[PDB]
């Protein structure tokens, strides 16, 4: 079963490269998922049964996707691993779904109900309009479950909302490394004097990734697709 010349390929790859990240599973599991199938197709044993030798598989990711979260996972492998400190500077795209009317707890659609409000009156230009407050550089408090925490100051470089269908409303946002969009849409539902959660959540963008051209589906995660794509 072990291939070797497919193994030394394996632990030759250094470099970073983006996977597409499917909604449920943790940023962690898809990497464990990832290293496991990678060392399969080669035929070396499983992590807790290589020998502490030098044919040990490097492999990380460069910023995290949450559960619930769909798009660009940044990975590093080899002595690109090194590399990953440095991809967290670049800037990220988001595709998000806000529904009006509700919040939750983890303000997304997986938490608790915690409020309720009306959003009749809300039309599609008032969103458009009050779009410019938050673009450019804005002040931001973090959702309460991430890891409350204090203010900090975030960078939007655009938002442009590509459709409303009461109560959902689909905002495009390229923003900098550490912007919550889950703080975006909670605090846009504010603003119109309603609430709002997150529905659905896409990362099409991260640094020089995109999830149109450079993200690897899953039947696209071998030795020879992952070397060919590789950013050394
Ligand atoms: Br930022
Ligand atoms: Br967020």
């Amino acid at each position: 079963h072990m291939k070797a010349a497919l193994a030394t390929k394996l632990l030759s790859l250094s470099g970073v490269f983006a996977v597409h990240k499917p909604k449920g599973p943790t940023s962690a599991e898809l990497l464990n998922r990832l290293k496991e199938k990678l060392l399969a197709e080669a035929g070396m044993p499983s992590p807790e049964w290589t020998k502490r030798k030098k044919q040990t598989l490097k492999i990380g990711h460069g910023g995290t996707l949450d559960s619930a979260a769909r798009g660009v996972l940044v990975v590093g492998i080899g002595s690109g691993t090194k590399m990953l400190t440095s991809m967290l500077s670049g800037s990220k795209r988001y595709t998000a779904i806000g529904e009006l009317g509700k919040a939750t707890d983890t303000l997304d659609s997986t938490g608790k109900v915690t409020e309720e409000k009306p959003y009749d009156k809300i039309t599609q230009e008032d969103i458009e309009g009050i779009l410019q407050k938050f673009t450019g550089n804005i002040m931001q408090v973090p959702p309460l479950y991430s890891a409350a925490k204090p203010a900090r100051p975030v960078t939007v470089y655009s938002i442009s909302l590509q459709k409303f269908q009461p109560p959902f409303f689909t905002l495009d946002v390229e923003c900098g490394g550490g912007f919550y969009i889950r703080s975006l849409v909670s605090d846009i539902g504010k603003e119109l004097s309603s609430c709002a959660n997150v529905l659905e959540l896409t990362r099409t963008k991260q640094g020089p990734f995109t999830l149109e051209e450079h993200a690897l589906p899953e039947d696209k995660w071998t030795i020879d697709d992952i070397a060919q794509s590789l950013e050394h």
